């Protein structure tokens, strides 16, 4: 599913993402935007380490979810990477919260640092009433 801006915003907010660990809703929105364009079926394979990024937040199979074909894989989120390509993003949000619980925070995602960190990200939530 490809969420519309404000539709994604109201959802992430009801799932307790606004301010989760000091991270604003606008920031989560910015990450999802550049990471997948709000598309839950996004995927990206990394030939270097044989891993794949899944979903709207592009959660990597090497450390977070199990896709069954990644070497030295950990399943820190304890779920199938397939659960991360579903229309209902409850599991993706839950695993996203787990990722940011590590010392690095949202900085774990290179795309967030390059396109969201230290920049005005207000446009992402203006007009949604969140």
């Amino acid at each position: 599913k490809v969420f519309e801006r404000c539709e994604l915003a109201r959802t992430l907010k009801r799932l307790g993402m606004d301010g989760y660990r000091g991270i604003s809703l606008a920031n989560w929105m910015c990450l999802a935007k550049w990471e997948s364009g709000y598309n839950t079926r996004a995927t990206n394979y990394n030939a270097g380490d044989r891993s794949t990024d899944y979903g709207i937040f592009q959660i990597n199979s090497r450390y977070w979810c199990n896709d069954g074909k990644t070497p030295g894989a950990v399943n820190a989120c304890h779920l199938s990477c397939a659960a991360l390509l579903q229309d209902n993003i409850a599991d993706a949000v839950a695993c996203a919260k787990r990722v940011v619980r590590d010392p690095q925070g949202i900085r774990a995602w290179v795309a967030w640092r390059n396109r969201c960190q230290n920049r005005d990200v207000r446009q992402y939530v203006q007009g949604c009433g969140v």
